[PDB]
């Protein structure tokens, strides 16, 4: 695709964007430990085929946004990264639109419902989202491994 490049660019500025945004959280949050599940496995052997890498990359940055997007839903009222990191998912889902003409999905909408379960059991707190921010820093990685995969 012609946004090869350009995709493999936006995904490491939203990777920058949620870095430095965990890094200044205002939190002390406990590292205390939390697994979610990560099906990290996708990308590590390439075991799918072209034709299933894109739509489950697509799906990990749509649910990436989605959940962003409620957060920052939510967040304090002038969190401008996160607005950033918002702009710049939806940018990407955008290239990868342009680039356009179910087990492993199911995988990914299973590994992003257990976010939102356990943000619903914590109330939505200042600390759950902090734990789910980071999860975001592993899934944002795996997703932008398997998009390289799409590239090279």
């Amino acid at each position: 695709c012609y946004l090869s490049r350009k995709l493999m660019l936006d995904a490491r500025e939203n990777l920058k964007l949620l870095d430095r945004m965990n890094r200044l959280s205002p939190h002390s949050c406990l590292q205390d430990r939390k697994d979610f599940g990560l099906p990290q496995e996708m990308v590590e052997g390439d075991q799918l085929q072209k034709d299933q890498a894109f739509p489950v990359l697509y799906e990990m940055l749509q649910q990436s946004f989605n959940l962003f997007y409620t957060e920052h839903s939510s967040a304090a009222w002038d969190t401008t990264l996160l607005e950033q990191l918002c702009t710049g998912l939806q940018q990407q889902l955008d290239h990868l639109d342009t680039c356009r003409g179910m087990d492993p999905i199911v995988t990914v909408k299973k590994y992003f419902q257990g976010i939102y379960d356990y943000l619903q059991e914590k109330g939505y707190s200042d600390c759950a989202w902090e734990i789910v921010r980071v999860e975001m820093m592993r899934a944002l990685t795996v997703s932008t491994t398997l998009q390289k995969r799409l590239t090279k």
